[PDB]
DNA sequence: TGAAAGTACTTGAGCTTAGACA
């Protein structure tokens, strides 16, 4: 019965009831089952109930679209002393054991109901043929991606044991429920409730580098402000990485690394230990979407701004998970966003080249758009996010900037725009052209669609792109100008005929395209050579080539 | 009232990036 598995979830975990009303909406529906679930609610360990909690009554085995992609290592670390069946098996010496456990998954009604995979493996040949035989044994029951890491993917399907296996009910309890976002998983993808985060125990404050004197000095202060309790501070880079530890542990806060070329081996203590207060602080890029979200989270701090406003809002989660107030601080400068996009745009394009045009080549353009307004609007924190998210705008109070000073953070604002107006010079010049005609380049780039040749081209070499935006277009319309100008001349020189002159000017457009290399110049050298021709009519004497 | 050229010091920038093969 619904209750009596109610009360089993005290049996198996020992929790009496639902913390919230999300696993009573949530969990009521799969139980009932419906169709999809779609749930965004902060990382730990409701949303891992959510789906933990329908895989003891299973009904066999539990196929997970993935729990998050690595972190597994800690969910099977979770639930086998939790009084259920659950494996996952990925480390490589999985065949040890795993190996016979794609056996004892060949073996019908296993003493196993959950199963955790993700796409890293998968793929893999030890399990094209075993997902076939496992999904024609008996069942294959509910499939649950938790996170977002499948639209938002570096060889994420969307159509995985879905669009090619689909035989159940899919669960997707991730942590970003932006519209976007939630879009692609309605589409690519193929109970759905949110909860309002609200969290004003998050004071969202943003401090700009550019105004302060003494940035390493202010980061200390926060800090040393945010008490002795664990906390994370977040940059881009790994020498950033590095260079922030160093000056936070000359500066006192006892800082550390994530991510530095290091290896698993050479950090699992770095971050493990920082759960244990050995480590009091530890910087990373985006190492830490995972490894177990701990409870004292004092702070999270960002040396430099976000990919978006969803990548902001996933970092800034991981913390929070208690009622400590942890005032979350992001500092920003416009040198920062200016890198950021650069190399937004060059991802973008890579993409693109080795791609088509998606939603999403305009989607990470849009949403960085969106966290620098972020970081630039005026108004509650809270608020702001509320209206990214599109839920109910809250009217916070002490928790953010805005409602604290209604006019020293109009007066930073100010000062930002009056901190900067408008062989070292070169790599200056070229940063600030190329930066500044990337706002004129702006967001969706796209626009290539060159069109083949309808039916008739009289063009050599017309399906050419040695010659970059030179459309067909472009090129038979320089073809009827040379043409034209060919028949201007046999008018005044009085030569055979324009039946040759059809060929004649072919071979002159082709050696003219062949002789050029960019649109503009192509079209000087084109209307060279009818001026030469215009000129060679005037004189008198026929156009010889 | 102009007025000199090389060298020993400091300092402060400044950098894409996360999964599953040995």
């Amino acid at each position: 019965p619904e209750r009596r598995v109610r009360s089993t979830l005290k049996k198996v975990f020992g929790f009496d009831s639902f913390k919230t009303p999300l696993q009573e909406s949530a969990t009521m529906a799969v139980v009932k089952g419906n169709k999809d679930v779609f749930v965004c609610m902060p990382t730990g360990a409701g949303k891992s109930l959510c789906y933990q909690l329908p895989a003891l009554l299973a009904k066999g085995i539990t196929i997970v679209v993935s729990p998050l992609i690595a972190l597994i290592q800690d969910q099977v670390d979770h639930l086998l002393t939790l009084k259920v069946r659950v494996s996952s098996l990925n480390s490589k010496l999985s065949a040890q054991e795993r190996k016979e456990l794609l056996a004892d998954l060949e073996r019908e009604k296993p003493q196993t109901k959950i199963l955790y995979i993700t796409p890293e493996m998968a793929a893999s040949s030890s399990f094209q043929p075993t997902l076939n035989s496992l999904v024609s044994r008996h069942l294959l029951s509910y499939l649950v991606v938790a996170e977002a890491h499948c639209v938002s993917q570096w060889y994420l399907r969307l159509g995985a044991l879905r669009s090619r296996l689909g035989h159940a009910p899919c669960v997707a309890l991730t942590a970003t429920a932006t519209p976007q976002v939630q879009e692609d998983v309605f589409a690519a993808l193929h109970a759905i409730f949110k909860t309002p985060c609200f969290r004003a125990n998050l004071f969202y404050d943003v401090q700009f580098k550019e105004l302060i004197s003494d940035p390493y000095g202010n980061l200390k202060d926060f800090c040393l402000k945010a008490l002795g309790q664990c906390g994370i501070v977040y940059c881009r880079t790994r020498e950033a990485c590095e260079q922030l530890a160093i000056e936070l542990s000359c500066r006192g806060v006892n800082a550390k690394a994530y991510h530095a070329g290091l290896k698993a081996s050479e950090r699992t203590l770095v971050q493990n230990d920082w759960m244990e207060e050995k480590v009091p602080v530890i910087v990373a890029t985006i190492s830490f979407g995972m490894g177990v979200d701990k409870a004292n989270v004092r702070f999270v701090a960002h040396w430099n701004i976000a990919k978006s406003m969803a990548g902001y809002y996933q970092e800034s989660g991981r913390a929070g998970r208690d009622g400590k107030p942890s005032w979350c601080r992001l500092y920003y400068s416009r040198n920062d966003r200016d890198q950021v996009s650069f190399l937004i745009r060059k991802e973008v394009a890579k993409l693109q080249e080795k791609r088509g045009n998606k939603a999403s080549d305009k989607a990470t353009i849009m949403a960085f758009d969106a966290l620098v307004t972020f970081c630039e609007e005026l108004g509650c924190r809270h608020a702001a996010i509320a209206k990214y998210f599109g839920d109910a705008l809250p009217a916070c109070a002490k928790g953010c900037d805005h409602c604290q000073n209604p006019t020293a953070v109009r007066r930073r604002l100010e000062a930002l725009e009056r901190s900067s107006s408008w062989e070292a010079h070169k790599r200056e010049w070229n940063l600030f052209y190329q930066k500044q005609m990337q706002l004129r380049k702006g967001k969706d780039p796209k626009i290539e669609e060159f069109v083949p040749p309808d039916e008739n081209c009289p063009l050599k070499e017309a399906s050419s792109r040695r010659i970059p935006r030179l459309t067909v277009k472009a090129r038979e319309h320089c073809l009827r100008l040379l043409e034209e100008a060919l028949s201007s001349n046999r008018q005044s020189t009085r030569t055979a005929d324009e039946a040759d002159l059809r060929a004649k000017a072919v071979e002159l457009e082709h050696e003219t395209f062949r002789n050029a290399k960019v649109a503009n110049l192509y079209k000087a050298s084109v209307l060279k050579k009818v001026a030469d021709i215009h000129r060679a009519s005037k004189d008198g004497q026929p156009y010889d080539m």
